[PDB]
């Protein structure tokens, strides 16, 4: 009985990794990840230019999940192209790098930059769709013309296969468009659902406030709020890109919700909020978790059941 | 003290009503809805003619929420008309209407033959532009240009104040574009957010199976899952609406959870999966909960805290 899995020309010992954004924006952090039980890790989202961020309060967790407009603080590219390059041990497990652009211009320049080292290296490319484009215009996933825009040329600058993250949908008739234009391009090897769900808003009433600062309050959704929305979301690509993997990620706090979403299709599976939460600790737990329910169910190997869910007639 | 209010020229007990949808399909749903402390009801969204729904089962309800793929099952406008026209008691409370035609001209053919019970008997309207298929058509309110056309054709077809029941969006840009469209109507004088979570998928990990039967499972999420969600649609329209009421739908299980929609904006509470879960019994609960809240805050009316939710600096 077995945890491990070869995908993208790598082994992973097992399906886990962080969620861009959580617990991987510095040396230390990524170090962390690295040594934790994760059979990956994925780097901060990263732009050309180092960024502070939103102010703070930018980030709050409650029992049902996570709320944030963190504003892509982060190193700066240079930065997470030198720890792909020169500090992360590969031997110890495989690394995404995730790559988050404010023009299609910032992301072919550093795409540009990252291909020799992932060559050389095999770092592994997510590029953040679910992400700001021009303001006063929707996130660029959730347009579909720039998507492909930003798809084309990343194809073009890049050219080797890479991954993408993406917003979660609620409309058939947008994961019909959405699947139809990441298949468009054969260089998108996976496909990472979700992202947060957008614009929510948490308010304390005993404060009569809103929980963080930046956006008048509102801010990206992760955590038990939103794993059927993530379920759907992969299941709904996994089920119209069957050249691609999916990656799922969305309201994963033990076991059992990995389980669901490897039954949904999911490749990888991402942890965000409940490892904010928790600490990387949570892996072993999760590993152990999903053993014991594989065991019980009389399962060897994850590809005994990934995408396997069942329908009612 | 008592939670009395007026609104759209009618007194409301209280600010608690049904979602459509719930409790309210056949003549003895309405009746019960009649009998309990709720401030108004709202018939089940109806067609022309009568329709089945989909195939059962069709909802299912879980700790955090539920999920449904009824396909609008109801008894058709004719039913609803004349509950409205002869059955309802409006001496006990408001009554609205919900109408979900399947077209614009549908919708226009039903509103035409309501305006006189509405000029009549003073029930409301609340117009769905929440439905969604045609392989490769978003949802009305998802397709900017079709719901201007659906306003603009209802409101010259109706001629009196109605309103509109809201899917969430998730998007800033789409929150200014949708409320401008509707203010560019000055009919609609509510605005009902929100409709459930669109194409969500709950799966059973014991038996690796979805638990309802339509779509391969996927549908509609009300509940705890949604509640920010709801909150942030809710503040969205009240910000953006300022000549027009939001009537706030999404995760409504106690007084405190009505409190956070009232100070987002709210001005009537509707409870769907709560209520399908609980019972009518609900209300005295929730007005209960919601005076113990104000008592304790020192509040008197609901007046004064409507829509005071606070930012951070
Ligand atoms: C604090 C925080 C920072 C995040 N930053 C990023 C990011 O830089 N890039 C990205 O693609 N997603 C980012 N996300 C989204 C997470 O990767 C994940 O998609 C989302 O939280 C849902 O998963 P969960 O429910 O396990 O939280 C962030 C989430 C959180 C909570
Ligand atoms: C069984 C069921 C039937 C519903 N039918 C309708 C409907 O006919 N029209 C409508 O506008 N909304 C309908 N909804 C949506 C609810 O009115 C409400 O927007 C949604 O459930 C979110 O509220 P909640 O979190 O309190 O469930 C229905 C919801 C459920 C759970
Ligand atoms: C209001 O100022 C903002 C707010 C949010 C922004 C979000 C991003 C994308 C990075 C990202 C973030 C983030 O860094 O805020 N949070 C997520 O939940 N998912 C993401 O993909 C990037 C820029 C953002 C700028
Ligand atoms: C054939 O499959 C479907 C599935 C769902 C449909 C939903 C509507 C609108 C009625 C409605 C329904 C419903 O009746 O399924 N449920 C909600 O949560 N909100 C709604 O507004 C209308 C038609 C629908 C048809």
């Amino acid at each position: 009985m077995c945890l491990k899995l070869n995908l993208l020309d790598h082994v992973f010992a097992n399906p886990f990794m962080n969620a861009a954004g959580v617990l991987c924006s510095t040396e230390e952090d990524l170090r962390c990840m690295t040594a934790s039980s994760s059979g990956a890790l994925v780097s901060k989202s990263c732009t050309s230019a180092p960024r502070d961020g939103n102010p703070e309060p930018r980030y709050m967790a409650f029992p049902l999940g996570s709320i944030n407009s963190m504003g892509l603080p982060n190193l700066g590219f240079d930065f997470y192209l030198k720890y792909a390059s020169d500090l992360h041990d590969y031997s110890k497990k495989p690394l995404f790098l995730s790559i988050s652009g404010l023009s299609v211009e910032e992301n072919v320049a550093m795409v540009r930059r990252l291909a020799p080292v992932a060559q050389e290296k095999g770092v592994l490319l997510e590029l953040n769709l679910s992400c700001p484009n021009v303001p006063g215009k929707p996130q660029v996933a959730y347009d579909f013309e720039a998507m492909r825009t930003y798809l084309q040329q990343v194809s073009l600058a890049y050219g080797l296969p890479f991954g993408v993250k993406m917003p979660p949908y609620f409309d058939i008739a947008h994961f019909d468009t959405a699947a139809a234009v990441l298949n468009e391009f054969p260089l998108v090897k996976f496909v990472t659902c979700v992202n947060s769900v957008g614009n929510g808003l948490v308010i304390d009433a005993e404060s009569e406030s809103v929980v963080i600062k930046p956006k008048q309050g509102f801010g990206g959704l992760g955590g038990k709020y939103i794993l059927p929305t993530a379920l759907a979301n992969v299941n709904a690509f996994y089920r119209r890109c069957p050249d691609k993997l999916v990656f799922g990620c969305g309201g994963v706090y033990s076991g059992e919700d990995a389980f669901l979403h490897i039954l949904a299709g999911a490749s990888m599976v991402q942890v965000g909020t409940a490892l904010q939460e928790e600490g990387p600790g949570i892996f072993t737990r999760l590993e152990d978790e999903l053993l014991e329910i594989m065991a019980r169910k009389g399962y060897r190997t994850l590809e005994e059941f990934r995408g396997r869910v069942k329908t009612i007639e």
